[PDB]
């Protein structure tokens, strides 16, 4: 996917920010953004295709493909980007409207946007992060067992690159922790 | 698809806009072209190489899907997206032609002219919701039961990663419900 | 395809052209270079893949889609748009020549261009219109019947996605006559 | 494939040269590279996977398709483009080279370089023109009987999408003769 | 995958860098990411596709690609790029903090930032090297025997293009202790 | 591949470089990145997948095209490319150190680093020739009999277009070759 538009206004955020949101922008780019388009997406490439179940019944494999994977988790990842990305816009958005007004005529209203922009920040991570742990957990096994109709029985099936995949989910997964810990830390520092 | 050319003319419009414009800017960048270009285009690349029927007869997956899937849910969104910006373009157009009878030399004409904006965005937005509610609701079962020739009978067809589909009809569906939430506001918000 | 190129040429015609010119370039990027870049050349990428025709018999299906399409439509809108733009092209032109003639040392020869450029693409828009109507009317119907050697007798050949092709047919033809609409406004204009 | 570094140099060389100069650059950009880039890359994308021989012997498709298409098409136009713009890279260099000469410090020299810039542009056009001619002609048929090793006997083999490849080679003459055209009337124009 | 936006960063770094700082990037740039996106990443893309096991067994070629690549090398070289990367975007972050603080208002607390920087590049890179050359050592053999349940008894299984990939590994490896001697090398200049 | 990066430091040394060195980096750009980028990489890219081999025995085309493309054509030319050009970096690195030193406070050590440029230029070209033909000669035949276990006996194996590979396997010698020219006559303009 192409992320530009989304870049510059992340930039033009970074201007008007801390240092430690400036660190947490940095994060997003070079561990989010650049590790999906370079890595991620390619591991989750032959996701459906590679995907393989024991049977000679039509429409096993889509259905247990679909139960298996309601989401992909490379598009669980760009929501959560998009969210957690959409709280920096708020922020930036109230920045220039006073800027403009101030053109027409951190601390204050400024202030309590910020706080705000931290808190939502905070929130969707923990929800995506909790999310997928109830979806999936952190470890896709190579077998799935599926029993959805029209399958007869239960079908077993295999998962591609499960293991890179696990490795990508865990990596993924710290790096947002590592976010949770930047914005707590930058509520500490703006308060004390 | 490639939206460089048409980002920049937004981009304009936002220039010459209210605050709530440029927050259906915002939206209309990050949640709806960010979204189809980042994640919704994969989920449906698949759509009918792995579509699926149960049967010998050559041609009956082809009309199968045609009739399943008169238009594809990317191509309706792309329509929409073009549809509810050409009316913003309408306005910077008008306000760029002011600029240069003053050169040669919001309230008034342009007023009239952005409330018009405004209706047409909100018309059409409607429209297509309207649109894809009775082409599909806002669900794809897997099973599609198709009796077009030359199918013999009724056939099972299987539909690819439906899950996944639904859980994108709905957050384009909230997304636009959003916007139509945003132009309501401005109408308020300029009127009183 | 990449249309970088064509974009900056015809911009700069904009800044020298009429308000209806800016509206019909507008037009031709939105909804006719936009639309295929995101829209239709996805739909007519399986053209020949998914095209599948009922018989043992090898090289039947090549030289039975040959016939059904002899050019895609796709290709015929690329040059339908290429060559709708070279008159404005050839006006763009002429006005960089008189310029740089200035430096060295509308109306009047640059009026009569313009019209040329008018008649030239209400000419080439008239005939892409026809050549596309009689190679395939606006209506691609799902069953071709096909009796080209090799093919023994009369075959059964099957179309695929044609519900969207033919949506997509319509739509560019509509904003053909749009385009058409254009230019007679424009004649109108600037002879009264 | 990505002719950005072609087209700088390109342009560079439009603002040191004559009107018709000017044209000629016009119509390499809009009539063989954006046609290349956006049409005749996908016609010929499917060259070798949809070329079907009848017979089951290992190997014959491969030496078959190798006899019919010893180049493909366009890359044959790829090298024609390059080397028909190589003499304005010439010139354009010998340009810059007295520019940087005053610096330190069109008739004459220059003159001269842009002669044989235009002769080289003439014979190059000619001679591929007469290699496309001997190689294929101007018309791909859509049967190719085949006799090379390992192939028994004679084999029938079909090639893909026969009458849209032949339009398009006809447009490439076309476009090459036009380009003929302009150079010849350029050197009147110089001359006399 | 694009890498634009890193490339920005680094960039900034390089102007405010040892001239070993700039051989290290420019290394970084034109022997890792370029050779990746010109080279490795199409070496590696038909992995599991082409991977064969001799059996007919349902999912055992699935689960031995797993097993004999639980990582793919293009990733973890993209991995060991992003992590000899980020010291200096947290040197260039340091920098720019401190000249952002003079304008409110290499040597001392710098230094030993660049030290730090210096330290980590080198420790991820003998880390990754390490880690490389436990997973797979630095030679890809043809042959893979897996005995991993699906798969009955020990089958054997083919990997793809396995002296080309052996070949980039080593070169890979080279690039990376070339960048180690220029991190001790720098070391040794700053010191004495 | 993305040459972007390697393409500005390139045109950065154009600057402060001969004119024959502005010949030769012409001929890189032009004769070497654009023929991969835009015909090459097309011509190779179903080296494996359209590779065949006369028998029912798993691995053996692995195997075979493995022994047959250690490495690939494109990757060769690739690296040719890079370190033909590494050189021209060390000597922009030197003259941008020499500049920064001015501002702090071609003849001499420049010369010299030119010309240490111009031999590691020449003999890189040299190395990467011979080294192509003793890999393949300048001609791909299209039988390859191969006799790696675990193929039985010698099996027959088909490459996919081999005469368009020699035309471009010769193309790129006679460029190379070019280049080596052009070195010469650089080496007797500085000297003489
Ligand atoms: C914008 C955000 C979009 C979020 C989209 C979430 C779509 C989830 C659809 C689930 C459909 C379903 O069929 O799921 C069934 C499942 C109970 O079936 P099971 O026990 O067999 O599943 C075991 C796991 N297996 C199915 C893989 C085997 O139910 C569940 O897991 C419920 C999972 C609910 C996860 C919700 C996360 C929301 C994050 C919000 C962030 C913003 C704040
Ligand atoms: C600052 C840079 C930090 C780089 C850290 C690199 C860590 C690499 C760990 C590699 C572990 C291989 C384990 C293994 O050989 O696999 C066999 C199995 O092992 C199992 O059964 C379960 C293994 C579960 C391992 C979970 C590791 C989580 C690591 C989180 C680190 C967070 C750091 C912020
Ligand atoms: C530019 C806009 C382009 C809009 C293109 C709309 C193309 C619609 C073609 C429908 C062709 C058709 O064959 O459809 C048949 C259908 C009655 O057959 P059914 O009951 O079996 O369908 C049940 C659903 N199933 C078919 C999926 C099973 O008829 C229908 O649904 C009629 C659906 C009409 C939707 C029109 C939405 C227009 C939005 C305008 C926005 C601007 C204002
Ligand atoms: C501001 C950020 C908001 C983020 C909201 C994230 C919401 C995630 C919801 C996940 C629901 C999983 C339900 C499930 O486990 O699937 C099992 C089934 O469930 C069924 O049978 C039918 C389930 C139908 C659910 C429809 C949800 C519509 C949500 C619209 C929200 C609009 C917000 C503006
Ligand atoms: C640059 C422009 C390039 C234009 C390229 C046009 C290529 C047309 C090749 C047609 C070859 C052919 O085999 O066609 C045969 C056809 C008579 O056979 P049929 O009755 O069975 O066709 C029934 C339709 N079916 C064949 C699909 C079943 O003849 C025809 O349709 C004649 C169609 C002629 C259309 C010409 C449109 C020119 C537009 C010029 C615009 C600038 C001014
Ligand atoms: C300014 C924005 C305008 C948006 C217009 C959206 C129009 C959507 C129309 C959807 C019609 C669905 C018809 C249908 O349910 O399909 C079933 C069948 O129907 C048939 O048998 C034959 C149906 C033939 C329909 C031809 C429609 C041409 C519309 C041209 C409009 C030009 C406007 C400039
Ligand atoms: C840089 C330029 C690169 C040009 C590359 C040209 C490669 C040509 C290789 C031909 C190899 C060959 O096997 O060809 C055999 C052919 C005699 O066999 P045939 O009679 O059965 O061919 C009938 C046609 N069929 C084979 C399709 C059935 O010989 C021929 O056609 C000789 C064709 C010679 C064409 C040369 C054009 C050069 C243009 C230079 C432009 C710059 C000045
Ligand atoms: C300025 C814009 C000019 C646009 C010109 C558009 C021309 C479209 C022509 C369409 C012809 C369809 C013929 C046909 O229906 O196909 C059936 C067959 O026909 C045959 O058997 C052999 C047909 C051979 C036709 C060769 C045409 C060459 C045209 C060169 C024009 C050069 C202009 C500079
Ligand atoms: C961010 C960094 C991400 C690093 C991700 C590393 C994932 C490694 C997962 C290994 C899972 C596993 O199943 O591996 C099993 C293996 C013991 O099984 P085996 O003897 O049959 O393996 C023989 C080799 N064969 C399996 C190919 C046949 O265990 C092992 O190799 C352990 C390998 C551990 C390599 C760790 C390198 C970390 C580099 C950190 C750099 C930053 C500081
Ligand atoms: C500054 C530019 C340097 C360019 C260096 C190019 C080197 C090319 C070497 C080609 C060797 C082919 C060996 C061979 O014919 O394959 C047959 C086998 O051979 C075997 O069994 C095992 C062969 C193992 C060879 C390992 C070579 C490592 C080279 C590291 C060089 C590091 C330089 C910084
Ligand atoms: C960075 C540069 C990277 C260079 C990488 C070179 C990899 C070469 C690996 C060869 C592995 C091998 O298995 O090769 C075996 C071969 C003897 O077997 P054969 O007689 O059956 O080969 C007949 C030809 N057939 C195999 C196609 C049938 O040995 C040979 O050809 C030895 C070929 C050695 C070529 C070295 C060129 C280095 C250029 C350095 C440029 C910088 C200075
Ligand atoms: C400045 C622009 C120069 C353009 C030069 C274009 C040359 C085109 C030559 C086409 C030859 C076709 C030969 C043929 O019909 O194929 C049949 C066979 O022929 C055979 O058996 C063996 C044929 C081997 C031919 C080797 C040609 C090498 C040419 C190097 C030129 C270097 C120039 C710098």
């Amino acid at each position: 996917g192409d992320w530009s538009f989304l870049g510059r206004l992340l930039e033009n955020a970074q201007e008007h920010s801390t240092v430690i949101g400036k660190v947490w922008l940095t994060v997003l780019f070079i561990f989010r953004i650049l590790v999906l388009g370079a890595a991620a997406e390619e591991v989750w490439g032959d996701e459906q295709s590679d995907f393989t179940c024991n049977t000679q019944q039509p429409g096993c494999e889509n259905v247990c493909y679909d139960r298996a994977f309601p989401i992909s988790h490379v598009r669980f990842w760009v929501l959560q980007i998009i969210f957690v990305s959409t709280p920096t816009l708020i922020y930036l958005g109230h920045v220039l409207h006073l800027v403009r007004m101030e053109e027409k005529r951190i601390a204050g209203a400024l202030l309590r946007t910020y706080v705000f922009n931290i808190i939502f920040k905070t929130l969707f991570e923990v929800g995506f992060i909790a999310g997928q742990y109830f979806l999936y957990g952190f470890q896709l096994k190579p077998l799935y067992r599926c029993d959805r109709w029209p399958c007869p029985n239960t079908v077993d099936c295999f998962i591609s690159r499960p293991t890179e995949k696990t490795i990508f989910i865990l990596f993924m997964l710290a790096v947002a922790c590592v976010s949770l810990l930047l914005n707590v830390l930058e509520i500490y520092h703006l308060g004390w």
